[PDB]
């Protein structure tokens, strides 16, 4: 066929579905799948990310994606009316710097954000904390510096999904509400997709955007098991709160990224609601429910660091979702060794933000183009990337471990932190050396592996050895 | 007609249907059970565990405690009679036989130390089987050492039920006895909220925290039936990290403003943790952030650190019917009422059901319930001075239970500066009536308009009864 | 006589003694006071040459506060030549008076936003208005400090030419300079000032002796007003001075290091503050608590030692935790009841006062000494110091409303500075319940006078008999001046 | 006469001096040591007559621990007549040695369950086994205490006839009793013990003098082994004694009150503990920190003062917060490297040792003094003190595994005693990551000797050079005895 099947009905699948449907009105595009958010670019900057070449490449793509959002939103709202609600919930972001965290993360990351803004010539301003709208922190948890980032905003993800579905149907797209079980290929070319109702759908192009299940789906094809990097579940907890007085901030309020890619932010919503997020934990098997620990940490941070009024506010919903966490720390975007087989996944914290750029990239590739410059390193069929030295990762994992203390925030005898830093180094060095002679997992995954069962560690040692064998 | 489909309404519905097979009994209320206390309950069959020094210092408190001890004796046969109408696959109502009461220092000495001694004394006086045990012998618990118990009390035959399985068993038993479930609400004494009129010779109001507002519309009854407010309670269902649970109820004594910490075992790798309490002058159907954090923080530190890594399945919110004079509304009027049971209507349900059915049959029911007749002047079970001591102690207890860390001069400074404003409030509200601490704190922090409305209410009650 | 007796051997007494002795070589100047220096503020001081570092929003919101600040800036200009003139009378082995040239002010979140944020902005504004050399610097560029990350500063301010002196070396240099100028040290205390026919006759000492004098300069720190108040009518004409009891410590650092600059916060709850003053020889000074007491106290409380040490180890350097405690020091800041110093002449011919300087008499000492010596010589001394004449009705530098807002903020600041951890509703509840009792106290004390916050908190928690005695005092002052 | 020199003027030196002088009309007895009592344990002590209060599960799990406990119980019986005999040489104005008859042991949650819960049960068991008079009492019945509710005890144990002495009044009474019995106080320090032909000749003092003697008794606290170790072969034959640096304080209470009994916890992390010992005249003693140091230290650290004050104000009486700090005291508990005292004779004729008593030499003093004096007179002294002879191979009272479990528990206890507030996963993570480094250190130090936990933590955090010197020491001891 010249038929296109999109596997996955999140922001990535629907965004690629909309772009394909709008760009090839002559072809049938079918999308599979059943029934905050920050547009994070500069707010996502860390010293550690920008210290690596792969990190600077990923950041450049986030900055490119940000430029597409205003026209993208206009093109999606154009297919609806006033009563559909607004996709955009804020235009600007304030980054707050407080002392409820590690200096080695929060101080370094604040300086890195300021530098990245200046280098990109982005509009921004360091502002007086007193000039920050709405916030009412605990004085012992208050910010002493604040950074206004202009044109870095937030969307209502529910209104975005509704606008994407409406836009998909308007462009002639077909929704088939079943899951893909299997991609069929032979003679190095896609034939189509078997669905979980036993049916077969033919296609000339299959775009896999099935979140954390994307690699498991492609890895079943010959040789691909050790050629497509594994994706794990980055379980994230957020909450919808009805504010005591129905108020909200005019901007996103956030810290820089914190221990193990968690962070604190408040995204405005319409109708007296605020979104608060967000925890992150890489889990070696999926989990569908928030832990007690995750809910307490999120609520405690927001009530102390953002607004004490949230303490008396009504909890409407605890939300849980899986960030696709790629084992080498970078997304899987583009073509494979199988003609017509494409992947858009492993986007972790910022697949939603990158969605309009990733959609256009894959559509360009499908049309014989080269899409967006600088995505080549993030091709889905690859040896695991080694974006950092083992030494860099070992420094990072110990700093992030210590940051879980300072972010609590703990109160300990003053000799205890130095004692724990000293005694953490050995076990993480030993683990890294045992896992592989060539591959080192990023800190977020290394902590999950450190505290997993021996059987799960041994399975990863085997995985890493099978990848080495395949690519060397 | 029984108005209300909580434990009290269904329990009285079952007893009426089983006892008068010749009469049509219809029970009103919807599956949503808005603000429903019963589905938010663990629930503990709390008798001795509910004892406080403050309660047992009043005659009315000792009367309420005696009724709880009597109710406990009915539970085994009551459960047998409810499970008899079902099969194995309906699940078990009883979730535990025994209770361990823990004493730790994450609270006020003036509540927790006094209440532990009062529980021990009440057990000995009632000749109840119990034992002070080594904390090391308490199974399953894994507290933070800085939050750990140093004393523990095993109470034999004081257990817990699954409130959801209890409600299902009561409904099934009600239908088996020929009862009719009509899933609408009463608007007026019965006119229902679909505009219909249902005729009846008897109306039993067991509508939880809405019960007094429903009866108060009838001539003169606005100042003759004591007000009932919403004691908003937050609890949670947690799937434990390893699917384990304790063999017993684990609890503290009742704490600041009738909150408390407990874990009730459930089947299938779940535990119930509770429970916050806040008297609200208007109903609230959602947990606050503060309530969720306090509940989770207490359970993870004082009971089991493993709960920290456990999955949150459900945050539950219900309204304890909070009577303005601190005692239930049970019996006949100048029409019957079963309400204002606050923390222990579920536990007392089989006794209260049999009491009201006896009254309806021309009997005198259970001897000591006369003071708790629903049509009454507000009870004054304590002196103003006793309540002012209590409200300041409970206010300070919200600090010690957090637990806070403060400069050592601050607690005495706050005790001194709390006394005046509470004395001023009590004197302003009425020359004769004093609200119990739980309600006094809610009034202290309410709008001036809400305070003035209560001053008028108290004055209208005085005028009616004096 | 034309004899001069200086009563008191702190920085103010010795500084005025040196200036008198140097300026009137023809007269006998005798300085009273003992080596023990009981309740002595000066030996307990670091000490900071605090001008811009002492700026608060509250001080600079009052006319009297802006006047006192201008005098501190003027005093700073005298220090280099003053130190040169004092070291000149000694040799290399006497050691150096100056211990630092510059000050870093740190801003952290271990305190009330309503004090620390307001005061940091006020310091920056005062520096800009005075065209003083200064720079907001990256916290990472602050040398030596090693704070707890949860207690770390996020802003820092380098103040150039605002430094520190060793108060012990200063006192030794002043005594030596006093003797070099022909002064006589008599190590006894004054018990009584003798006056008749509106003129000083001299001083009875606590060994029973009588010393004659044409001039008596009272610089007896917190005892100064109690000494003069015995003279006819002066009990209600010289504002009361109380004890601002201050705790500091000398610490031998783990590695013998110290910072190159003063390290400090802005002034905090009830005029306490956190600072580290460099010393020679592997020692640092840490200070300093403040508590107004209605009676003198010569020993640190447990609370004061814990708070000082806890703040320094978390906010400045965790290495201080393992450092050796050499000395806990206690002195009395002379705390004037109306919040301003007592400097100049009286209705008694030849009777002068130099006191009530609270936190900054050591810094102002060379200016105050020259002012009083000018007055004694028939001059007008320094222009803005006439308002701080010792014989006066109590100053009312703030409205009752301003003081009531201040006392509640400072009370709440004692929580945030601890720092406490409380349920989030508790602070608002305590703010609400503090307002009434402080308003009631202020209204009860007097219809016209309001004590500043530092003294109002001491009175709030004093005995009923002490409150009633102050009500009588305020009524007697009103009667005398109205 | 046949001269005896006692080296050291603590409780052990003076107690042996008194017994010799009273018992031996044939000997001239001279006692060395200065009034300053540098590093002196005795003057820093409260002191508790600790027998049952000193019981821990860990001590009573070893044979050597049960032997030491039996001796403490025996020592208690001697105190009433000993005190009578010392006060007899003075008058009313000298003050009373005994300050309390009874002890209350409190159990709170400001500590590790693995120490405080185990130790409370061990104390109860030891009391019952000895048939000692005692009673578990309601906490509400404990007089005087006013703890923070979050730091309060939930169990309390009254121990009858286990009391306290004023260590200062004891030292004064011992000196006076020594002089009355014809003893000579020579206020200089020994620099060197002179011996030849396997016999003591006497002592070179730090004023350059030589004092001849037939007997030298070394009771120089933590300096005792370093003084004897210079003699041929004795460096590896007398177990090392380190400084168990202890911080205590004298506090004048806010109202001049005090408790009628000793108030204490069981022994806590690394042999620290919390106690209040009554004193006369509106004073209380609070103690006491412990830290084994490889070199002597004569000053409290900031950390030690904060921890001691914080524990006492929260766990015993909040009124201490507002009380006046009169004195911070520092002394060295003689900490033997093998965990047991050094009491009796040596391979050198006339050379005796009384040291390494750590926490309870003052309590054991009358028994230890009589033991050594009996030995000097050709007697056999007290049964069961032979195992603690000073010239010995290091004792191994516990398995390496027992000590490794103990050191990790004690390390974790430093967190719970603070008390810290941490994420709930952190303690298990720290327990896991502490095991490896302590196992590695223990294996590296020696194939045969394991230092007890108190010393192992000090070695773990010492310089590499200090660790290597101890590896050599242990190897030289092995070579000498095997
Ligand atoms: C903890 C602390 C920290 C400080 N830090 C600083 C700082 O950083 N910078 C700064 O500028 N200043 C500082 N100060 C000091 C402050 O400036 C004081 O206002 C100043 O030292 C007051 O000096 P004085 O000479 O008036 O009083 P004192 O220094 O108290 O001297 C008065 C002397 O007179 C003696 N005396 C009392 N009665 C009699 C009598 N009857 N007869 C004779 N003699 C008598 C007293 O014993 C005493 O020695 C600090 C003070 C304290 C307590
Ligand atoms: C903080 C603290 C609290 C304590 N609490 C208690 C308690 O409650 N109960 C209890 O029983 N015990 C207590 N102790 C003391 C403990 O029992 C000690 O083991 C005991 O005091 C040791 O006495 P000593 O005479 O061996 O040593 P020390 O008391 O140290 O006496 C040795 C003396 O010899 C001197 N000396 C050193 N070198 C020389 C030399 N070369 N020549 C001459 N003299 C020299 C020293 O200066 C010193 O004065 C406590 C100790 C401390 C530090
Ligand atoms: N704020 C970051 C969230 C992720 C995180 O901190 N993970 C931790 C770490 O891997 C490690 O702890 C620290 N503090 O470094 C580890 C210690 O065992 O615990 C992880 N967190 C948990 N992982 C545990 C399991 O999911 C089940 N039980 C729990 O309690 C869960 N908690």
């Amino acid at each position: 066929q010249t038929d296109v099947i999109v596997v996955g009905n999140g922001v990535l699948g629907l965004s690629v579905g909309v772009e394909i449907a709008r760009t090839r009105p002559d072809v049938r595009v079918t999308l599979l799948g059943k029934p905050g958010a920050m547009l994070g670019a500069f707010g996502e900057v860390t010293a550690h990310a920008l210290a690596s070449e792969h990190g600077r490449k990923k950041h450049a793509l986030a900055v490119q994606a940000q430029r597409l959002w205003p026209e993208w939103i206009e093109s999606l709202e154009a297919t609806g009316t006033a009563a559909d609600g607004r996709i955009k919930t804020a235009d600007d972001t304030v980054v707050l710097l407080n002392t409820v965290g590690h200096s080695a993360l929060d101080d370094a990351n604040f300086a890195a954000v300021l530098t990245a803004l200046k280098e990109a010539n982005a509009p921004h301003e360091e502002i007086a904390v007193e000039s920050v709208d709405w916030i009412d922190p605990d004085p012992n948890s208050r910010p002493l510096r604040a950074l206004h980032i202009e044109g870095e905003g937030s969307v209502d993800s529910g209104i975005l999904l509704a606008a994407l579905e409406r836009s998909f149907l308007q462009a002639g797209g077909r929704l088939h509400p079943v899951d893909a079980t299997e991609i069929r290929a032979s003679h190095g070319r896609v034939e189509g997709v078997v669905t979980d109702d036993g049916d077969f759908l033919p296609a000339g192009h299959v775009v896999v955007a099935a979140g954390a299940r994307s690699q498991r789906l492609v890895a079943a094809l010959p040789g691909l098991a050790h050629r497509i990097p594994r994706i794990y579940d980055g379980v994230g907890v957020s909450a919808l709160v009805d504010t005591w007085d129905g108020s909200g901030p005019a901007t996103v309020l956030r810290t820089s990224n914190r221990a193990f890619a968690c962070g604190l932010h408040l995204v405005p919503r319409a109708g007296g609601s605020v979104y608060i997020g967000a925890t992150n934990a890489v889990c070696l098997e999926p989990r569908g429910a928030a832990s007690i620990e995750e809910t307490v940490f999120l609520f405690n941070c927001a009530t102390h660091q953002l607004h004490r009024g949230l303490n008396g506010s009504e909890l409407r919903k605890v939300q849980v979702g899986s960030r696709p966490a790629p084992i080498d720390g970078f997304p899987l975007i583009g073509g494979t060794s199988v003609e017509g087989l494409w992947m858009l996944s492993g986007t972790y914290r910022d697949g939603l933000h990158m969605s309009p750029l990733l959609a256009r990239h894959v559509v360009s590739l499908m049309d014989g183009g080269t899409g967006v410059d600088g995505l080549r390193e993030f091709r889905p069929e690859r040896d695991l990337i080694s974006a950092w030295s083992r030494e860099e990762i070992l420094d990072d994992v110990v700093r992030h471990t210590m940051a879980t203390g300072y972010e609590f925030p703990w109160r300990l005898p003053l000799e205890w932190p130095h004692m724990m830093e000293t005694f953490l180094q050995g076990p993480f060095a030993e683990l890294a050396d045992r896992l592989s002679d060539t591959y080192t997992p990023p800190a977020d995954l290394m902590t999950a592996i450190m505290f997993s069962e021996r059987e799960q560690q041994d399975e990863l040692i085997a995985y890493y050895a099978d990848v080495h064998r395949e690519w060397h």
